[PDB]
C-alpha cells in the first residue's frame, strides 16, 4: 500500500547497484592487473571498490524508506568495524603475502627456516606459503608469522660452514690430532681452500678434549662434506691410536 | 493519556520491522546460498542485515518518542561496540572457517598436525574443526588457532622420509654396517629406490657411533617400513657381531 | 528557586523512566525466552535494552538542566566505554558460553581435558564452567579459556587406545615376545579384535627394546584393560625367561 | 575588566557544580545500596554520575568563557580517553571483583588455588584478593587475574581422592603387596568403604614396579589419611619381606 | 601587513592563556592536596586542567588566523591521542601507584615479593616503587607490574611456619625418628606448642625416607628456628645412630 | 585553465606556511629549552607545534581546490591515525627516556641489570640507553623496556652482602667448621663487623652439609672479598682436616 | 540516459585526479629527499599524499552521482581502518627502519646480536635488515623486531674481555696454578697489560676447583687469543703434574 511503492524502488536501486558493483570491480581488476602494481593488490583493491560501492548504493538505497544518512552510516560504521575486526588477521596476512613477493627474503624453491620449521619453500600463496620439509611433509604457514620472524635463508648464498666438534682423549698429544686433522681436510676436495679452515682447542671438557674443525664447503655438497670428513675422522683416528673417550670417572673407593 | 497514544505507533513499526526483517533475511538467504559464494559467509550476511534492519527500525521507532537521532545512534553505538567486542574471538573464528573452506590446507579425512595435536580431520564447522587423534580422542580445535599457526598436512604429499638412527659400538667395522644397512634396505620392498637413500655416519656419541639411515616410502605404509627394517636391524645385527652398545663408562679406580 | 523547578519535572521524568524500564525489559525477557532463542542470550538483550532506555531517559532528562545533546551524549559515551572496557573479559565469556551450549563440544557429564585440566564437566553456567576432576577438586574455567583452546573430549566416541611401552633385555627372543605379547592380547575378552591390534618393535633403546602394543578397548573399560594387560605381562614374562631389564652400564676398568 | 566578570560566574557556576554533584551521587548512593544491588556496584555508579555531572557543569562552565561546546567535549574526551586508559587494569579489576561475589567460586575461609598459588581465602576486596597460604604468608591477587584463569577451589566437595605410588622390586609377589596394601585400605577408618578402592598395578618402571593405590575420604582428614596409610606401608612392608628398591643398575665389567 | 596584525593578538591570547593556565592550575593544586583526596591525584588533575586550558586557549587562538573549530579540534585530537598512546604505560603506573597508597597491599619497610623478586619496601614513589633485597640491591619495581601480579607480603602476619624436610635411611627405626624429633621441637623454646606441631612421614624416596617436620613460629625468628632446628637435628642424629644417606645404588655385577 | 589559477594560490599558502612552521617550530624550541621543562620534551613539542601548524595550512589551502573541510579532516584523521600507528613503539620510548631522565633509577656509569643484561650504563639517549657490560659488549635497550621491567640497581646503596655456600662432608666436626669459618671473617679487614655475620648451617644436601656464609662488605670491593674469602677457605680447610666431599654414592653389591 | 552523463564526468575528474596525484607525489619525492630528511622517509610521505589527493579526488568524485559526502568519508573511513589496520606491522617496520639509520645502533658490516641471532650486518633495507651469520646463513630480520629488544653490538668498542673457566683438581697447589696462569698470560703478546688480568679462586665445584682467567684484548683477536691461551694451558699443565681432573665419585661398598 503505502510502503511498498518505495521498496520497490529501493531494490531497483539495488540492483543496479549491484550491475553497477559488477560492472567497477571488474573495470579495476581490468585495468590494474595490466597497468601498474598487481594481480594480488589489484584484486584488493577490486574487493574494497566492490564493497565499498555497495555500501553508496545501500545509502543511498535506505533513505527511501524514511531511514535518515546519519543513522545508516551509524549502522554501517557498527556493520564495517564488525567485519574489520573479523578480518584482522585475516588481512594482515594478505598485507603480509604482498611483502613476501615485492621483496621476496625467499623464492620459490629455496630452502628456509621459517621460525623453527625449515624446508623448501613451494608457492607463496595470498594468504599462506607451502612449504615441503626434508622428510615430506607439507607446512603451511600464514604470512603474518613469516614476516613477524626471522627467515633463515639456508640456500642464497653458495658456500657455507661446517661445524665438526671432535672429542679425543686427555693423553693424547695435541700436535697429532691437530696434524691428522689438518691433513684430511687439506686433501678433501670441496672443502674451500681460500677461506677460513680452522683445526684449533675449542674447549676443555669433563671427560675429553673437544677440537674444533670448521671448513668452508659449497652449500650443495655441505651435508656430503660432513658425512665424508667424518668418517674420514672415525677411520684416521683408529689407525694412529687416538682415542675417542667414554664418559669417563674417577671412583674412589671406600669398602666400609 | 499523553505518552502511550505514541508508543502503540511504535510497537506498531517495531513489529512490522521485525516482519520485513525476517523477510528481507530469509530472502537474502535464500538468493546467496543459491547464486554465488558459500553456504557460510551468505548466514552471515543475513544476520548481517537482519540485525541491521532491527537497528533501522528501532532508529525509526525511538524518534516517535522524543529522542533524538543522534542520541539513539550513541546509544546503538556503544551496544553495537559491546556486542562487537563480545564477538571479536567468536567472530575471528567465523573469518577463519571462511578460509579453511575456501583454501582448504586440509580436506575431511587426511591427518594432519595442527600446533601440537595431530590427529585426523572430521570436519570443519562454522567455529571449530574436530580431530580424531592416533587414540580415539576427540579434539576440537578453534579456528582461530588453525590459521593463527602452522599447518603440518601429513597426508597430502604420497612419498615420506623414515629416520632410523642405528647407534652402534666404537670398535665395529663401519664398512661392515654401512654394507648391512645397505642389504636391508636394497631387499626392502616398499622402499623407494629411485629416491635418496642414505646410510652415512651421522655422528660420534658419547658411547656409540650413530648411523643415519633415511629411506623414502609411500605415506599410507611409513610406519610398518620402520617397524619392518628395524626388526630387521635388530636381527641381522646379532647375526653379524655387530652389537649395540650399553651406556658405556671408563671408571678409574682409586683405592684409597 | 529558578533552578529546583525544572530537577522536579527531570526527577518525574526519570522515575517514570526507571518505570518504563523495568517493563520493557520483563516485556522483551518474558517475549524472547519463550518465543526463539535463549534463556541466556535474551537476558542479555534485556540488560541491554534496559540499559538502553536509561540512557535515552537520561538524555531526555539532562536536556530540562540546560545541557545540550551533543554534551550528555559525549560523557555517555565516555561513561559507556568506560564500562564497555570494564567489561570486555566480563562479556566475551558470556558470549563463549552462549556458543558452548548452541554447538555443545561437551555435554554435561563428560570427561573432557579443557587445556591442560581434565575432568568431568557438571555444568556450563553464565560466565564460567565447573568441572570436578578425577580427584574430587572442582575446577572453575571461565568460558574465553575454554573456546580459545582445544577441547579434548575424551568421552564422545566410544573406543579408544591403549599404548603399553614393555621393555625388555636385548638378548631376549624377539619371536617369543611377540609371541607372547600376542596370546595376552588375543585372549583378553574386551580388547576389540576387529579393530588394529599391533605387536611391533618400536625402538632399540640405551638398555632396552622396546616393544609397542596398542590395542582398541571400549572407552569405559580402557583403564581396566590397561591395568590388567600390564598385570599379566608382568606374570607371563617373569614364567617364560624374558627380563625386564635395569638401566645397564658397561664400565671399563682402569685401575690406575 | 572584560574577562573576569563571566569567571566569577563561571566559578559560581562550578562551585554550585561541586555541590550538587556532592547531592546526586550521596543520593543514588543512599538509594541503590539500599534498594536492588550491591555496595559496590552502586558506588562504582556514583563515582560515574559524579564525575558526570562534574563535566556537564564544566561543559555548562566553559561556555562562559567563549569556547564552543564541539572544542569542549572534544578535550573532554581526550581526557576522557586519558583517564579511561589509565583506568583500564584499575577497572577490570572492579569488573571481575563484582563477578566474584554475585557468582562465588569461592567464599570467604575456603582453600583454593588461584592458579599456581593455594590458599585460603580471607576475604575478596574492591580490586583484590587476599589469601593466607599454608605456610603464613598473606598473598594478594587481584581480581582480574582470578577470573582470567582456574579457580581450583580445594574444599568445596567433601570427598576426595589420595594416590599413592608404591614402587616394590620386581622379585616381589604381586598377589602378596596386592593383599598386604588391601587388607591396610580396608581397617583404615576413615577411608570411604563405599566408593573406588584400587590396588593396582600402574607401571613397570625402571628399577621398581609401581602400584597405584587410590583410596577417597572425608576432605578435612585427607592429609591424615596419606600420613596415616604411608606409614603402615613402611611398616607392614618390612614386616612381610616386601623391599623398596634403591635405585638398581646392571653394570657389565671390562677389565681391560 | 595584512597577516601578522591578528598574529599579535594570537599571541596574546596565548600568553594570558599560558597565565591563566599557572593561575588555575596552582588554585586547583592549592585547593585539592589540602581539602580532600591525595597529594598525587590532584597534581594529576593539576596537569589535567592545565594542559586542558591550554588546548582551550589554543582551540580560541587559531580562529583568529582563519582555522575553523572543527579542524583545530580534529588535528587536536590527532595530538591528543599522539601523546596519549605515549603515555599508556606511563599513566598505569601512576593510575597503579594510587591504588598501592589507597589500599596498601604493603608498607613502606615490610619484606615482601612482587612477582619473583623479593626484599624490603623502601618507598611507594609515583611511578615505581624501590625496595631493596636481602642482598643490598637496589630494585625498581613500576607500578604496572606490582598490581598486575601477586604481593607476597611476608611480614603482614606474625606466625609463619618452617618446613624441613629430613632424609633418613630406609633401615632406621620411624618410631625413634618420630620421637626425636618430637623432643627436638618440644625443646625448642620459640616454637609456637599452640598450634600445629608435625612430625609425620612425608614420602619413601628414592634413596632416603622423607619426614616432614613443620613448625610454627613468630615472623621475626623464623630463620633463626630453622637454623637452630637443623643444626640440633644433625647434632641429635649422629648422637643416636640414625643415618642420613648416600644416594644409594644397587648395582648388579655381570663379569662378562 | 580555470582549476591552476587557485593551483598557484594553494601553492603560496603552503609556502608561507612551511615558513610559518619552521618560525613557530624554532620560536617554541628557543622558548621552552631555557624556561622550564627540557631539551628533550621540548623538541617534541616543537615537532608537534610543527606538524600541527603544517596541517592547518594544509586544511585551509585544500579548501581552494573545492575540497570541503570535513572530508579534508577525514582524510587527514586517516593519515594521523596511519603516522600514530606507525609510532607507537617509537614514541612509547620517546615517554619513557623522559621518565628514565626525570626520576633517574639509574644515573650514567653505574652498574644496573635492566631486566636479564647487567652493565654500567654509558648515556640515556632520546630513544634507547646504551650500556657496556662487563666483558665490552654493547647492549642498546630501549627504553620501552627499561621502564616495563625491574631494574636492579647494583650500585646505588654502598654495602652489599656475599653469599659463599660451603660443602663439607658429613663426618666433619660442625663446631670445628663454624670456627674456622668465623676466624676467617673476623679476621678480614674489609667486611663490615657492624652487620649481620652468620655462618650457620644452611643444609643436609645428598652427599655433603652445606654450610652458608653471608657476609657484608661495601660495593666497591665486594668481588675481592669473595675470591679472597673463599682462597682462604680452601686453604684453611686443608690444613684442619675438614674435606670438602666429592659426589658421594653408597654403591650395594649383588654379584649375580 | 539520466545516469551516465554524469558518470563520464566522474571518470573525467578522477583521471585528472590520477594525474595530479601523479604530479604531486613526484614533485614532493623530487624536493624532499633532496632538500632536508631522508629518501625512506620523504618516499613514505610521498606515499601518504599520493593516495590522499586519490582520496579527495574520490570524495569530488562521488558527489556527483548523489552520495553525500558524509556517506563518502564514512565508507572510505572503513577502507582506511582496514587497510591501515591492514598495514599496521607493516609500518612498524618502516618507522623502525627509519630510526635504525637516524640513530644507528649497527653500521653495515658490524658483528651484532639481534635477540638470539648474531652475525654481520650487511644491509638496512626498507622493512628489514639482512644480517649473514658466523656461518654462511642468511638472516632477515624484520624492524619491528630489532627495535623492541637488545641490540648487543659485539664490534662497536675494540677491547672485550675473555673468560676461561680452568678446573683443576682439589690436592694441586693454588699457589702453583695461579702462577702458572699468570705466567701464561703475562707472556701472551695481544693480551692488553694496562687492563685487569685477574687468575682468582672463582668456585669449589663438586668434583674440581675453577680457577678464572679474565684478559682483555682486542676485538679483532678476541677468538685468537682464547685459542692461543687455551692451548698453552693445557701444555703447561701437563708439564707441570697439575691434573685437570675427571667427573670423581666417591662410592662406598656394601657387600651384601
Amino acid at each position: 500500500l503505502s510502503y511498498a511503492v518505495n521498496i520497490v524502488a529501493a531494490l531497483a536501486i539495488i540492483i543496479v547497484g549491484l550491475i553497477i558493483a559488477r560492472m567497477i570491480s571488474n573495470a579495476v581488476n581490468r585495468l590494474m592487473i595490466s597497468r601498474k602494481i598487481d594481480a594480488t593488490v589489484a584484486d584488493f583493491l577490486s574487493a574494497l571498490v566492490r564493497y565499498g560501492i555497495i555500501a553508496f548504493t545501500l545509502i543511498a538505497a535506505l533513505g527511501r524508506v524514511g531511514v535518515q544518512t546519519a543513522s545508516v552510516i551509524a549502522v554501517l560504521g557498527a556493520a564495517g568495524l564488525a567485519v574489520g575486526l573479523a578480518l584482522q588477521g585475516s588481512l594482515s596476512n594478505l598485507a603480509a603475502g604482498v611483502l613476501l613477493v615485492m621483496f621476496r627474503p625467499f623464492r620459490a624453491g629455496e630452502y628456509v627456516d621459517l621460525g623453527g620449521v625449515a624446508g623448501t619453500v613451494l608457492s607463496v600463496q595470498i594468504f599462506s606459503t607451502t612449504m615441503r620439509t626434508a622428510d615430506g611433509k607439507i607446512i603451511v604457514i600464514p604470512n603474518g608469522k613469516i614476516i613477524a620472524g626471522n627467515i633463515i635463508n639456508f640456500s642464497r648464498e653458495p658456500v657455507r660452514r661446517n661445524e665438526f666438534i671432535i672429542g679425543v682423549a686427555y693423553d693424547s698429544d695435541i700436535d697429532q690430532v691437530k696434524q691428522i686433522l689438518t691433513n684430511i681436510i687439506q686433501s678433501e676436495d670441496r672443502i674451500l681452500k681460500d677461506r677460513e679452515m680452522t683445526v684449533r682447542l675449542n674447549e676443555l671438557g669433563a671427560s675429553s678434549i673437544n677440537f674444533v674443525v670448521r671448513v668452508w664447503s659449497n652449500s650443495g655438497d655441505l651435508q656430503n662434506v660432513y658425512w665424508d670428513v667424518l668418517e674420514r675422522i672415525k677411520r684416521e683416528f683408529d689407525a694412529a691410536g687416538i682415542s675417542f673417550p667414554y664418559p669417563q670417572m674417577d671412583v674412589n673407593f671406600k669398602r666400609v
